[PDB]
């Protein structure tokens, strides 16, 4: 299947590094952090991204190109309009196309293998869930709305169905009432992981991330 990187976001608060880089090109242990996603992505089999792009959007392009270096086909997804994430994707499914298709926040940084999510899976999503830094409750394999312990977090690692945007409202609007609503009817699967997993939305968030690069590396 193809991925989808959300890319869009202003960083607000970790200025000042997103005043002239957007969040995405941000190095993190010697790398920008949207690099690590493209060289797993590219690892896991994904051949083909669509990311999305508005804060400083046109650098990204130019950074990235058309993905060739990392083995991979890249289309980009430019808006002008902050579209939420929902209308974000909305906006990127001609690039997608009917295919269910992996769904992964930029703003974070992981060893999530993702090449687990081409496993069988089921529903109209699944959602990878990690510990709090909660929001989601698994009981099996399923997903349900959470109520506060031992609740989860979205990771922001994913596999959604197209359909989840039938069909759909054209721009601006959240993913979470889209997960809900699939949620209420059994349709959304998940699992919880366990290992290493970070939102770099912060400076300190950033430094953990090094933190924990600096282990793996070794």
């Amino acid at each position: 299947m193809k991925a989808m990187i959300l890319a869009a976001g202003k960083g607000e608060r970790m200025r000042p590094l997103t005043l002239h880089t957007p969040k995405p090109l941000v190095p993190v242990a010697g790398q920008p952090l949207i690099e690590y996603h493209l060289r797993a992505l590219a690892a896991a089999g994904v051949t083909e991204v669509v990311i999305n792009h508005a804060w400083l959007g046109q650098q990204i392009e130019d950074h990235l190109g058309d993905g060739s270096r990392f083995g991979l086909s890249i289309r980009y997804s430019p808006e002008g309009e902050p579209l939420e994430t929902g209308g974000g994707i909305f906006k990127a499914l001609p690039l997608l196309g009917d295919a269910p298709f992996l769904l992964v926040n930029g703003d974070v940084w992981t060893d999530y293998d993702f090449a687990r999510l081409q496993a069988p899976l089921q529903g109209l999503a699944h959602l990878v869930l990690v510990d709090n830094p909660g929001d989601f409750r698994l009981v099996g394999e399923q997903v349900v709305d959470g109520d506060d312990p031992g609740t989860l977090t979205f990771s922001g690692i994913s596999v959604l169905h197209p359909a989840l945007f039938e069909g759909c409202q054209a721009g601006a609007f959240k993913l979470a009432p889209l997960l809900r609503q699939a949620m209420a009817a059994g349709k959304v699967s998940g699992e919880h992981y366990r290992g290493h997993w970070v939102d770099v939305g912060t400076l300190e968030r950033l430094a953990e991330a090094e933190s924990l690069i600096g282990e793996r590396a070794l």
